[PDB]
C-alpha cells in the first residue's frame, strides 16, 4: 500500500509483504527533555511492543499511520 | 493509569499493575452501517496484531488512546 515516512512525513509506496503501515515513538535515555523518537513507514508485521515505546499504532489503510 | 473506555470513552483508572491503554478497530459486516467495532482500555501488555484489523494503537500515557 502507501504509508507516511518519517521526518517528512510523506507518501512512500510498499514493497510485496509490506501490507502495514506504522507509526513508533520511542524513548531514549533522554525521552523527557526531548522527546520520543519517532519512526513511521511500512511493515510486513506489526513490531513488538518494546518497554520503551511512548505508542505504537499499526494500521492497514493507506497513509493511515499518522 | 486512566484511560479512554470503549463504550463511552470516559477515563477509568487502570486496575493497579494496567498501564498501557490500548484502542483497537476492526470491522465486521455492518462495517459499512456504522464503521468498525472500536474498543478501547487497559492492558498489561500491547495486543498482537491482528490482520483483520483496521487498527490497533498501544501508547502510555494517560487516556491517550483515542
Amino acid at each position: 500500500r502507501t504509508c507516511l515516512i518519517s521526518p517528512s512525513s510523506t507518501p512512500q509506496t510498499c514493497p510485496n509483504g509490506q501490507d502495514i503501515c506504522f507509526l513508533k515513538a520511542q524513548c531514549d535515555k533522554f525521552c523527557s527533555i526531548r522527546g520520543p523518537v519517532i519512526e513511521q513507514g511500512c511493515v510486513a508485521t506489526c513490531p513488538q511492543f518494546r518497554s520503551n515505546y511512548r505508542s505504537l499504532l499499526c494500521c492497514t489503510t493507506d497513509n493511515c499511520n499518522h
